[PDB]
């Protein structure tokens, strides 16, 4: 059978929901049985976001193959329950970088390479490519920047050519537009000039998405259709919501699943939607309530996977996890600053150290539940290592290099592979968990894949010394490819409810449908701290 | 003083005679004592012309400094009268390329990297850092593509914000469109469409020049000048004509020079046209005429600055040079072939060998006129390695690696350079010729440059040789950085009238206002022949 | 002197303001000592607002000349000062009109007629005719509909021609956009895009205005004047504000004023605004606070010259006049709709007629301030007619034909005029006021004129004894042409604290510079009645 496409662009502005719209198509068409995948195309030069600020101007998501790509592909793997690569966001860096390579090895055989055929032919390739080793029946490609912009044009066209490319039914268009509401008024003019704009470059979108306050009217979309070329039933609203869970639901109530698979000429499949549908109850109705505190370096979406987790395991618990932002950086104040706070969160970061050390203190010694992820986990270590190991200054030579007791350091010489050496560690990397540990008890396995990001790890040098002072390895790697052999991936306390730290990101993993199981305890615990 | 930019863009469709536009206002204005450059940008991929088929699909100019760039270069240097450098010639590779290695180097500082303004200041710095080298007053910037397309969009917005950042008086903007003629009716519409384009992406003609068979009468222009917001005074035409060189002295008398000057608020200035107008009319009423034939291995503008040459030699000879084009590759016909010829005249090339060998020995017995360039050299050092010293079999390992002969082969590895083995000799190479030969007295001097493209040098080793058979060695390389040191660059016979070979590319050196001394002996020696 | 045309044209989604930037750059001229005049475009094809519903989906304005025109003449009315004409309100069918009855009369002598140049010449001529005879040195133009639309595109096209019409200097362009605020970013891609679209067609905006909840920073302004071609000096902020008469001080404050008079080469002129200065200040604190009622056919925009006239007498009063909304048409319970009342106004219309007399009955008897407008007065007389005079189902033949006492009619038969039968009395009509009534008292005057909108009047045989009965008419009308000579224009009643009735719409010249005396004595006696 033909493999079906579904490209969806954006108008008038950005900022319009158009990953979390992406996300939800492909959550309607997994909730049919079809085998599903998405694209995040992104206009912008960056290879990928690797050189990328990590956290401060937005997370950067990192896939299992240990690609740093943009956020939104968090989005996709979390609402298509899926793991998805690096091939699935491509950028024009790629594109480009990837395009000249192949001419100055003279590979284009001495012609004249242009944006088009050259430069589009790379991109559908590229699509195809992807497309194909996930083995996906339909494939969702999300188009970034904004129709009318110079970026995107390379990337519209190239989208333009798989209508005739794939032959007839299966390719479909979307397009999302801004139609304001003054006077209980709908400005409907932005989104005429967009299509408009659209079709100037070739394209007739075979759906609209209309993003606005409320739901827009059918007077207002009938109008919309018959000036875009739409038909009237193509013509759907995203009102903006409470929860995000709730669009794709919203989105399948108004017909627009079933107008897709009309559009590709796929007989009608009722979606199975009741995990959306009971997430969405657990949201509206908590069982409970429990406050935790993040004590983040830096105080949006810069931890979008991280708060995803956290919803995903309140949501386990039945519980509304809500969360109180703890500069950290800023002194002796943490009696107010924990007050109203049943955990106490420790995330990832590459400044406010000190500030972080004494986060952790406090909520070892007063019984509070303490989650500890990447940094927040070496912080840990690092507080420990000072006040309980009596190691005077214990520190991470990223912090202080002249530290006397570097407890956390770069990757050990023993166990560094040739060219490798000053590069992270990335993507999916065993983890060995130990029987009757709190980890253990977590997951209920001995072996699971974590992803990391972070080219710091615990001296294996110090961990006999933090063992006998009372610390514990609940985990460690068996390496990879012969490299970090027997690093140290959490860590955890005794006589303690609950204090765990992990040296991986398990909020990347963390799906709606399946809870990273550290957060799961995490706000577990804090619920019973509560009482 | 401020430096003035000129920028000149094309619409409705290609092929307009944009570039000797460009080369015809930069005359212009060198006609007025001012410093001018050129920048040909090419919207194309490719980093340069350098793995471009040389001949074939048209010719790849060659810069003193070595660069392989569009033709448009050639003709450039040709009307501006100076050298120009490979960043005269900048491409969509160059830039992407460029700014993507900085980015991945982390060049950016995290930020996100975009078309603008990152590919865009990338331009305008290439642009300004030229015409900062080149010490230029006035910079004249040709557009390639077609506005309306999508490979230009950087560009174009690139230049436009020069405007900006130059202040006021500082930039001017001239669009070239098509304007059929059917009636006796002039179709104005496509331009007005076109500029309606340009004005969308932001930019205001202020001159337009119309490409059409003839002349667009003043109320024609009168009515363009008004739909498009160009001054009437400001719209010119660009009738078809037989001479090239009659464009200049066209824009200049329609008073194209005039309105550039008070537009970039310089004070007129009376330019000297002088030689422009002697050599048209040279060109229309020529004193002789004699024909020569081209063996050449293509037989469109493959040879552009190979036939540029010739006509600039037939000017110095007040003679008009008609070129007769034998196949050469095609048997034994060189009678007729050669019939109402009076000079051979054998170019460059990387097939038709042995029948170019046939055209050397013929030209070489019959005491016919011979001109050797690039392979040129080598063929008639084939044929006289074969016929006169005895060597049979003797070629080239370019055509016959396994010749008994190599009489011409690869660099010597006793001449070759650590690092550019495999790479052939390129832009300027200095030249010392032998006095009383034919070279010497046609150049005058003993040490010049003449620009190379080749990886083929006459073998050392059989020099001594071909010496004794009769063969003469004017002239040599002292060598280059240590490299091809001694190696052989022209070649000549004594009991000849005019038979010529050099190793190196003398037209591209070629001036209308200074011609190749090469040429001009053999035009010379052509008409000496003709009686 | 120059005129000096100002134009201003609206983009990405209309009701932005456009028409009190209109209005508020015309104030800011005129407080420079300019004489100025405005003209509103209208693309609609309605020759003018004359079939159009008078009240229900917006207010009609009327001109002293009795031309029924769009709303926003009345704003420049009032904002400018001074009296309109027909020929401020320009619209498709009265231009298309114009130019179809020329050729069919055979007046383009036999030439082709088309939109251009037939259609936009007439637009031009019109726009200079009107600013001819009211002799203006600047003339501010609106151009109606949004820049992107069909509709408005003769007339972008007309005004772009100006530019060359009328010489350097002499003509600027102003263009007004939407920027959406989400975040705390504001979105200026729909303004790029909108301007874009404008140059496309040819035209290139001098200033931006953007429209956005509150002022566009610094940073963001000069971000969007780079990117469309215009001044960063020349981009300017318009807030949603409290009160309209902000708008004014507010452009001044950012430059507005002082960037127009360069653009056009006017020396700099200081503006004298302490009028309005004043007038926000007595707005934003009043010294007291009054409630009345309007118990109005239409309970936007209906009554939004009548809404104007209640603010410029609050102001005279230094009182905030609060409105209290009466349907009238729904039975028994005026005590509760009056109760923190103290003012009851009936409006003018053309339904809920029964409901009003009841109105007027409580007012009259329960001594409540009462002003009645147009058919406010005919109410006024019908319930006192009936309830005092005894004249049983008193009424009006427009509600009741069949009456027995038709105290309110048609033109009568005896003052008519040949061929005006059936046609309202409109524009400005001379009204004879009575000395020593409340009338007389009030304006201060025996002469005045009124606009009227009306085909009722008073039956002039009803007259006679409704005055014995105790009502007095304080004003009559001499009559015009020869028309409704003697007919009442209003009355009053003697034992009442104020009790006051016109036939015209006195709201019509009320300016915020000179409130309408019928208003500023209605607020006054509110005020008195409020103790």
């Amino acid at each position: 059978r033909p493999r079906k496409y579904v490209f969806i662009t954006g108008g008038v502005v950005s900022s319009l929901g158009k990953g979390i719209l992406t996300s939800s198509l492909g959550a309607l068409l997994r909730a049919r049985g079809y085998r599903v995948t998405a694209i995040k195309i992104d206009p912008y030069v960056n290879v990928d976001a690797g050189t990328m600020r990590p956290y401060e101007h937005g997370e950067v998501f990192v896939t299992a193959d240990g690609a740093e790509t943009d956020l939104d592909i968090g989005h996709y793997e979390r609402f298509l329950d899926m793991d998805l690569s690096r091939g699935n966001n491509l950028t024009t860096g790629q594109v480009y970088l990837s395009v000249i390579q192949k001419e100055r090895r003279g590979e284009y055989l001495s012609q004249t390479v242009q944006v088009i055929p050259h430069i589009t032919d790379e991109i559908k390739e590229r699509i195809r490519k992807v497309a194909e080793e996930q083995k996906a029946e339909i494939v969702v490609v999300e188009v970034g920047g904004t129709v009318g912009d110079i970026e995107s044009l390379p990337f519209l066209e190239a989208i333009r050519q798989f209508r005739f490319d794939e032959g007839e039914g299966n390719t479909l268009y979307l397009h999302l537009t801004l139609v304001p509401y003054l006077s209980e008024e709908f400005k409907t003019k932005p989104t005429q000039h967009s299509v408009a704009t659209l079709r100037g470059v070739g394209i007739q979108p075979d759906i609209l998405v209309l993003r606005s306050a409320r739901p827009v009217p059918e007077e207002v979309r009938r109008k919309v259709a018959l000036f875009t070329n739409v038909r009237p039933g193509h013509v759907f609203s995203s009102p903006t919501v409470e929860h995000l869970y709730e669009v794709p639901l919203l989105l399948e109530e108004q017909g627009l699943g079933r107008a897709v698979e009309r559009a590709l000429g796929l007989e009608a499949v009722i979606p199975n939607l009741s995990f959306w549908q009971e997430a969405v109850r657990v949201l509206k109705h908590p069982e409970r309530t429990v406050k935790i505190a993040i004590a983040g370096k830096y105080v949006p979406d810069a931890y979008l996977s991280l708060l995803e987790a956290l919803r995903h395991a309140g949501i386990k618990n039945r519980a509304r996890v809500e969360v109180k932002w703890v500069d950290a950086e800023s002194a002796a104040d943490l009696d107010e600053a924990f007050r109203d706070v049943s955990g106490i969160l420790v995330p990832g970061g590459f400044r406010g150290i000190e500030g972080k050390v004494r986060a952790a203190q406090y909520a070892r010694e007063r019984k509070i539940p303490y989650l500890g992820i990447c940094l927040g986990l070496q912080i840990a270590v690092i507080e420990f290592a000072r006040n309980v190991a009596g190691l005077k200054g214990a520190n991470s030579t990223e912090f202080d290099p002249h530290t006397p007791h570097p407890v956390i350091d770069l990757m050990p010489e023993q166990l560094e592979v040739e060219g490798l050496g000053g590069t992270m560690r990335l993507g999916d990397w065993p983890m060995r968990i130990k029987p009757g540990t709190l980890l253990h008890r977590l997951y209920g396995k001995e072996e699971v894949l974590e992803r990391h990001r972070h080219r710091y790890e615990v001296n294996p040098l110090y961990v006999d010394g933090l063992e006998r002072a009372g610390l514990v390895v609940s985990a460690t790697t068996p390496g990879m490819r012969g490299r970090g052999a027997g690093l140290v991936e959490a860590i955890e306390l005794k006589d303690h409810p609950f204090f765990l730290g992990l040296q991986s990101h398990p909020e990347f993993k963390s799906r709606p449908m399946r809870p990273s199981p550290p957060f799961v305890g995490f706000v577990e615990a804090a619920l019973a701290y509560q009482e």
